[PDB]
């Protein structure tokens, strides 16, 4: 965990502000701004993740 870090993926963030929105998608299974859908689950959304950085750009 870390000041960079999200709640539910625990994966990183463009920025400290944008992720207080990603969390709020995590926790739905869902992408901050591409608005992909997966499992609600950090093995799932860091496999997401890991291929997607439009959840600050
Ligand atoms: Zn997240
Ligand atoms: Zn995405």
């Amino acid at each position: 965990m870390g000041s960079m870090v999200c709640d539910v993926c625990h994966h990183e963030c463009e920025t400290a502000k944008e992720l207080e929105s990603h969390r709020q998608s995590c926790i739905n299974g869902q992408c901050p701004y591409c608005m992909t859908i997966t499992e609600a689950t950090e093995s799932a959304l860091q496999a997401h993740y890991s291929i997607c950085k439009l959840t600050g750009r």
